[PDB]
């Protein structure tokens, strides 16, 4: 299993990135991007602790210690063993805030595996090209390799105003193959991780009228010539004792200027088929879907957890008033969770045997975690008082003269004043913050419920008179159905 | 199994029922009351359909074929057995409307058979009388007479005059023990098909500071001499034609009088241990609010039906704000029945092996469903716009003369005239009749459900910062747990 | 000024009245429909009452004192003065439950008084009919004869059949033409109260492609030969003791069928130009606008009242949960009432020197009211618990030998326990009954969702970059607006 | 009037203030604080503009040009012209970003001018002092001296601990009464640019149980000897052209430690009666709260200008589901704006002559926006997009290899990317930073916005059954009403 030190090594591979105005020599060092680096390579590290061996590693079939991350569930209690994995690493690394680690995203290649024959023989234009093989020997070096591969499939937002059939910029394009590969020009819009990564998962959603030369899947070193990552700026805070999370890394997001890049024939998984962007692409996101909504879960029970301590430190926490409010908190987590679990129960099987979670349910799970974290949000923060405001610096509590103030102003009926800052410093992070801003940002273009959600479920499902709601509505009308 | 005609002839038993300003003389007969007592009687025909054989009967230990509804889940597997034998009694009766049949207040005396003995032990006052005994008596009567047992266990409003602990209070209370058995007087409230049944199920859930001898655990005849059932008025349409679900049958509620009521020792369980009524009650409770889950999610499925057929009859379903609020519908059954299923997944076992659904989660589906069932009948009232209040009754749609004018104003691009009609009719008796309005009130007539819910949760498990919710955030704050 | 008996009286002239399948012979003395009519009474003879001459009446232009339904504002004052005798009937009828007595809907005749010219010079196919002479006729009929005129504008649903070309639709139509008058045929749908006027208010509001033909304003007798109004089915109640409101009259709605009904040429307004009613028939409904939001303004204080009455009686209205729950009733109240009164601070003259006021602030304001009202009535329904179901009919609570329970049940810190069951049954009419639940769809039809919201803002007001809104962002954006 | 410089030379005057960790030596030039401190110059100098001489500047009764801060409205015209010079300073000073402004809290005073006697004839342990007279001076010194004095009321929680909330409090209280003044010690819990006036306004609100000798009302200097101000850590950006907003000054917030401080008699205002400390706190903070309301409206619309801009350049608002989505952000602004007519328009008159708000009204007016203004920005959020997070640096913009792709990235149906980076960069300082969520908590910190606003409005309105609400419902419920 690779070592954190091996992973912050492996950044400094000369690859083109900024962040903001600044270019980053070495993404491992660099004052904007070291915190985050160091919680990915806290990812690998993790997995070596003597104590966490049997929930975050396994015996693979080639008689190799892996890390559960490569590990797959054949059936509803594989995947709880998969959930175990992968909520013991969100507890261990920073509150659970960061949605983009390795087993995020690195599990969406056994898409892949579930069938690799249809990305070669559903390609245009891919000659006499070993794609599937191609797929094969990734999947093997991005495994064996403990290889990190962050998602690089949004497109932009595409002009809503031109002659759609003039489709010249911004997207990332083959503008010539030849025998040895592809040059692709163009940008990925919106990637996250894309700068930690070792290589980047090039791909497409679907859109009607998308053109084909357009249609690209495959992997790429991130230093690959021609590339640049330009990231939005960090918003790490740079004092650790003011700021127990925040400081600890931004999860960067970014925009992938792809410069006439060549990709070799080999790295190469399809191209050129709008037909088979409809709905393969769609499976590729799956995984990472189900994975948001573990985080969603565990997020909603570190609100409920919040919410009792600061409560009860101030000594509010036995009013009708409060407790009623900490009764919604509670049940936003239970209804969070239900939907995981619910998903978790009506899976179903892919091709390649692996056991997948609910689509429909986990979806409209995290459908009902975006329009309902504005509702606990402003709980929490009312429940919390100036506690997540007025917070005195650690220069101001250990004053000589003023520091005693300090400790009277927080002290409560369980006594220990130092922990209403300390779990004011946390809410404080999380929500009145730029880094705990970007944290409804993330999970928010990603979905709008009204929006994609119904454009999303009469799509694998039946949402029509004929579908399964209209079996018993009709009954009861008095209306044949079927 | 015992005939709906056995059922009726069982009513006519010279109990005392008041509907309105009306003494009932058959409650099996009289106009305000028959059509409900030919739905319970409708269940019990239902168990000798032959069709329906499998779903709705099993062979007992004791080599009889008897209702599914005296069956016990031993797993999982068997929980979902249960559930679709109630699922298919409720499917067939009333659009699911009524939430007292027997089969849903019967099965909680499986309480009093996971642990028997603790009833007699706990009694204050009750020594060598054998209520252990009576318990088997009675469970074996129940179940081999195959009676109806409704639950009154609902206690008066505490009166907040200043001066009330200086006075009787209305509840029901022991007021003289002899060697026969207990003379009891005072009042039940909010009963439930109460007049509809064999005997009643006595009992209290323990409020602060409530006095040992009101609390009372029995079953006695519903004609037992001094009961009087005091119920609202009757709700009941008398024509089917204009309204398919209203002219049904009204499941009446009822105040319960006991004017000095003699109840033999035979037909008692416990008496006079307020410490006994803390936990004990809401494990009998917990079978009969799992149902209610159990027919709030065939509501929820039902709603999403209507709103899909109204609105694709008219013609609006394809309208993308339409779409959008079909999906929130969709949205709330999914969330309904993930609490379903995620209850019936974290279950666990009683002392009489018997396998219960989480409460903890059921209970907090329940307060879901009644926090947002106007909000969701609101927007299946707006979806159906005028069709839920402009009904052509049947004289007009038949009228000669002007007939076809109704059938031009009712027809839609699904072509189909009087389907308009039929599912506006439902949706009325729904939510626009005096018998739909009681659908909000029966089960929710206290202060807030979604507290109270959780106000009974925490006397049941730790809901404080030494519980589980305050592990996760305690580890981020800092703070040591334990 | 018209007196009740005279109105009652009117009502008896062999108009065709249907209510479901009953042929009503007399509205004003048919069971099905007296009770209304006698509301209508209601207003006329409280014109007549010495200690209200002051509010509910002026003296007139010709020295004849009127009722204040036909008088003029002129300003922001006087818009008070007439707002103040609106709520005067409201107040006084049936808890400000109807919501189309003569004053609301007679007043939009006023529209045609701003500018009688146009309907007529903008006609197509009345050359020489004199239109604008009828208009001022009947005007002056309507207000020295004191007539009711109901409107029926509303047209049938806009279905996409299997042929909406090849077959014709249901609504009303000129079918010829002659020297006398015109022929119309079909129908006009949802009207309210149409039953119970003497003329009806017959008009169209504009939609994309409506041919001429449908384009008709006009007044016709109700009993005009080939007309046939045809009601939902009445739900007024037979008991007034156990039911204050709903047995006091069900304001009917109803469709009206035209069988080649002839109107004389002097009871034309305007037709044939779908140009002219794409903004005058929006005009019309101007004021029933702002009457309907004055009615919204008073039923938020009726509810405050009743939760007020209904907690104190109760005792728990101390109770910091009860005190925030009753909060919210009073910040909606405060909401509805604010858009009234700003409204009326921010109107503007009409060509006819009459003050309006601003429409879209107190269109807005009946838009708050239907969001909400669910949520109102939820809190209202969970603040009075049992009381709005569990209501003793007078039998029960008068019983000799178990009256006396119920005395002790509905005792309070106030005393008087009989209230408790008076505030009950109010709420319980409201919205808890047909008659109750109809008070809902009187306006939850009049819009599908939003679709026809700011469709009907953004392109009758500016609402873009360069309208009002856009300056302040402009600005701060360091952007263009000029 | 006085100028910016003035001010900020004025800043300097050995003030012991603490940003965090670091102590500031100079308010006006510091890092940490420079920028708000030019806030306040810019507003000084905005007096100064002979463009806005008109709107902001009035003749007083002595004959002096003065800002119309300290002009007194007679009735509702007079308050329109107030309200007119606010939003003027709002509308020009960082979007209306900042909450106190010197002419926000400075106004408060004129309740002590209202009533000037009865503050000193309530004072306990103050025998034989003249206060009156103190009022007439710091009044009269405030004004022409144009000072800026900061309110600083708030108390720490009082801590249910035991001998926390019992003497041994940090609240400030009266240690020493000296012939020459009083001696004070303790703290005040939140103040907002406290660090930032030339006086602090002492004063405390009523709390059951209150200490007579915590009752303190009075005006000292902020470099008094013995008082540190110390302020939480300080969020202003550094970079305006990615920070536009966040970058012009942070409005801190402090808690002051009183230090064994001497306040000269010649500065109390009143001491040592809690009964006072019931009502007249309450209407010092009345024009405060007013003011609130008035920048409360102005965000509203900002926001909803926003939303229509980054809207129309994406070219996503033609889109139904978006529009509608708009409407409900322009209702929100409308019934915020409702608030505040209704308040302006319903007001009274002091003792002073001076016309003040409906206090009523436009505080539920605050509780609206607190309730809602999350949702309100979620949405903001949800309809911009990636444009308020995928933000192109200056520097990534301008590149020259690059630059062209992120132009293209931006380019919509109104071309000019620029302004999606300009808009999206605002929206983000708004409510994707620490300042900016600054904004939406130091508002509401004190509990429950809509139950505390009802509790405070029980306490100067009747809303009991004896009150206003109580006539309609007691009318129809046949209840006396008195």
């Amino acid at each position: 299993m690779r070592t954190g030190k091996q992973y912050l090594e492996s950044l400094n591979d000369g690859r083109v990135v900024w962040v903001g105005n600044e270019k980053i020599d070495n993404v491992a060092t660099h004052p904007l991007t070291r915190d985050y680096a160091e919680r990915v390579a806290q990812f690998y590290d993790l997995h070596h602790r003597p104590d966490l061996q049997d929930v975050l590693t396994f015996v693979d079939a080639d008689g190799v210690r892996r890390s559960r991350q490569w590990q797959d569930p054949k059936d509803a209690a594989g995947l709880r063993v998969k959930r175990k994995y992968h909520e013991t690493i969100l507890r261990e690394i920073a509150a659970g805030s960061y949605g983009r680690l390795p087993d995020a995203h690195n599990y969406t290649f056994t898409t892949y595996a579930d069938d690799p024959e249809v990305w070669e023989k559903q390609s245009i234009g891919a000659e006499g090209r070993n794609l599937t093989q191609n797929i094969h020997n990734f999947l093997k070096l991005l495994r064996e390799k403990d290889l990190n591969c962050p998602l690089n499939f949004v497109d932009p937002q595409t002009d809503r105003s031109s002659d759609a059939a003039q489709a010249r910029s911004p997207n990332l394009r083959i503008v010539e193959k030849t025998d040895d590969g592809i040059i692709v020009n163009g940008v990925k819009a919106v990637g996250t991780g894309i700068a930690f990564g070792d290589y980047m998962h090039i791909g497409c959603l679907y859109r009607p009228g998308i053109p084909g030369e357009q249609v690209i899947f495959a992997a790429i070193p991130t230093n690959t010539p021609g590339v640049t990552v330009f990231c939005r700026e960090s918003t790490v805070k740079n004092d650790p004792a003011e700021h127990p999370l925040a400081s600890q890394g931004d999860e960067l997001d970014s925009t992938t200027v792809f410069d006439n890049v060549f990709i070799p024939w080999e790295q190469v998984f399809h191209i050129g088929n709008p037909e088979h962007a409809k709905l393969y692409p769609q499976r590729i996101f799956d995984w990472v879907h189900y994975h948001i909504l573990i985080r969603q879960v565990l997020r909603a029970e570190l609100i409920v957890g919040l919410a009792i301590l600061i409560t009860e430190h101030i000594g509010t926490s036995k009013l009708p008033t409060v407790s009623a409010r900490v009764a919604k908190l509670v049940a936003f987590h239970l209804a969070m969770q239900a939907h995981l679990i619910a998903s978790e129960e009506t899976g179903f099987h892919t091709k390649g045997g692996r056991y997948k979670p609910n689509p429909l349910i986990y979806d409209f799970g995290r459908a009902h975690f975006l329009q309902n974290q504005m509702s606990v949000m402003y709980e929490l923060l009312d429940l919390a008082g100036r506690s997540s405001l007025m917070i005195p610096s650690e220069g101001q509590w250990d004053d000589s003269q003023s520091g005693q103030w300090f400790v009277k102003l927080n002290n409560g009926p369980k006594g220990n004043p130092r922990e209403r800052v300390q779990i004011g410093r946390v809410i404080r992070d999380l929500y009145l913050t730029d880094w705990g801003g970007r944290q409804f940002m993330f999970e928010n273009f990603n979905g709008t419920p009204l929006f994609a959600v119904f454009a999303a479920t009469m799509t694998r499902d039946d949402m029509s008179a004929a579908g399964t709601y209209g079996k018993f509505a009709s009954q009861v009308c008095g209306i044949e159905f079927g």
